């Protein structure tokens, strides 16, 4: 189990809880129950470098409430 620091869009930094084998798909749907935007353009950089969507917490070798930033890209409006 991994705590997270993850930073929407709207600058709230919320304290996401995961599995540390789970994937960043689930962080996804944390962030979408806050920022409202699906996963589908809602990309994670952490450290200014992209990390793959949907790897395990632990895989980058995340610790209890890292920063985590989210960007969105542009949606079709």
């Amino acid at each position: 189990m991994m705590q997270i620091f993850v930073k929407t869009l709207t600058g709230k930094t919320i304290t996401l809880e995961v599995e540390s084998s789970d994937t960043i798909d689930n962080v996804k749907a944390k962030i979408q129950d806050k920022e409202g935007i699906p996963p589908d353009q809602q990309r994670l950089i952490f450290a200014g470098k992209q990390l793959e969507d949907g790897r395990t917490l632990a895989d980058y070798n995340i610790q209890k409430e890292s920063t985590l930033h989210l960007v969105l890209r542009l949606r079709g409006g």
